[PDB]
């Protein structure tokens, strides 16, 4: 009976995509592409250092080899997050063990850029991972390959939690929750933890989430709960469903198949929609997440003849209500980011208002020195109606 089991994906023409990208050959496992409803930054072969590629949603088609890259780094570019509350703000992590903070000029780059707002350099190995707060101003946290977890205020340069002796190993991801007030985290040492990094305490965790000497990967949920994937001992993908306030058992633990790349989660917390994607799939699973068990449920699978190498995920802002558009992937092949739109099928022209409930805005909740005080906001609620047409 569930809504979204006709739930579909469509590339678009080859004339709507980015082509002649150089993506990053490094073996670190990063996504490799950002996106937001102005650009798409994509993780590049450099010269030398490091690069990533910030490309207008209109300049499609072959990209020429002198296209200005943002360049400033000294070592291979490994993840990249745009600011939620800031569509020109983009922060990159390197092998050169800083997080970089990048101004992207109106319209985007005419001439190379090389010197960013601010170097953070609190991290003594690469910086594989970076993720802004949902909710508090100019709060940015990285995780290097120290295995420290800094949250830093980018407005004044200043790490101001250190979580150092956290974890004795690899750090996998790092995901904030609905308001920011807690932190999870997989590591190599097969735990998922939750974190409250103001009180610097792992306040619930678990061992063995998955067994497998492979990746795992951890996210929260708008309702608390933690999402999982992960490998079982007999190279099985898996993903699960815990309860933090009781992590002994999963809620749900489902077996999909043995292909090698790590699925990476993404959640629409509007929809209640998570789609799945490994580096070297060609396709992408999707499953809901409702309260009637088994909790988590295929909904149908985006197929294709093409491997991704990396995958971009477009917000809410960026997608067209008029085609009941829910998610936007940007695919990235080895010379190539392509679109995928996931749309719900719907016969009425009315505005489908159940499919877009009002959604996370731009508009920070909260300051940095106000957050880092211990105080909390929830995100700030913008409509979509506004780009419906009759």
């Amino acid at each position: 009976q569930s809504k979204f089991r006709h739930v579909f994906g469509q590339a678009v023409k080859n004339d709507q995509c980015y082509d002649d990208i150089r993506v990053s050959r490094v073996t670190w496992d990063s996504s490799f592409c950002a996106v937001n409803p102005r650009f798409v930054a994509i993780i590049i072969e450099a010269s030398g250092g490091g690069a990533f590629l910030v490309l207008p949603l209109h300049k499609t088609g072959r990209i020429d080899k002198s296209y200005p890259t943002v360049c400033g780094h000294t070592g291979p570019v490994l993840d990249i997050d745009w600011c939620p509350h800031n569509d020109q703000v983009i922060a990159s992590g390197s092998e050169d063990c800083t997080v970089m903070v990048w101004q992207i000029p109106e319209n985007g780059l005419t001439l190379s850029l090389t010197e960013p707002v601010v170097i953070l350099e609190g991290h003594s190995k690469r910086v594989g991972i970076v993720a802004w707060h949902p909710t508090a101003r100019n709060v940015l946290l990285s995780a290097g390959c120290d295995n420290a977890i800094i949250i830093w205020n980018v407005g004044t340069g200043e790490a101001l939690i250190n979580l150092d002796d956290m974890h004795s190993d690899m750090i996998y991801n790092v995901s904030w929750n609905r308001n920011g007030s807690l932190i999870c985290t997989a590591s190599k040492d097969k735990k998922v933890r939750v974190i409250d990094p103001r009180k610097q305490e792992i306040v619930a965790e678990k061992e063995k989430a998955h067994e497998g000497a492979r990746p795992m990967r951890a996210i929260f949920l708008a309702d608390g709960n933690v999402f999982t994937t992960g490998f079982s001992r007999m190279s099985e993908r898996q993903l699960a469903l815990w309860n933090p306030k009781n992590m002994q058992e999963p809620i749900a633990l489902h077996e999909m198949d043995t292909s090698n790349g790590v699925l990476l989660p993404f959640y629409d917390p509007d929809t209640s929609i998570i789609y799945l994607c490994g580096k070297g799939d060609s396709s992408i699973r999707y499953f809901e997440i409702t309260d009637e068990s088994p909790y988590v449920h295929y909904l149908n699978t985006f197929s294709s003849k093409e491997p991704q190498r990396g995958m971009g995920y477009m917000p809410k802002r960026g997608l067209d209500v008029n085609k009941c558009e829910i998610a936007r992937f940007f695919k990235l092949h080895e010379r190539k980011c392509e679109p995928i739109i996931m749309t719900v099928p719907r016969k009425s022209d009315l505005f489908q208002d159940d499919l877009y409930p009002d959604t996370a805005g731009p508009e920070a909740a909260l300051e940095a020195e106000e957050w880092f005080e211990g105080k909390n906001a929830d995100p700030i609620l913008i409509s979509l109606k506004h780009g419906y047409i009759p």
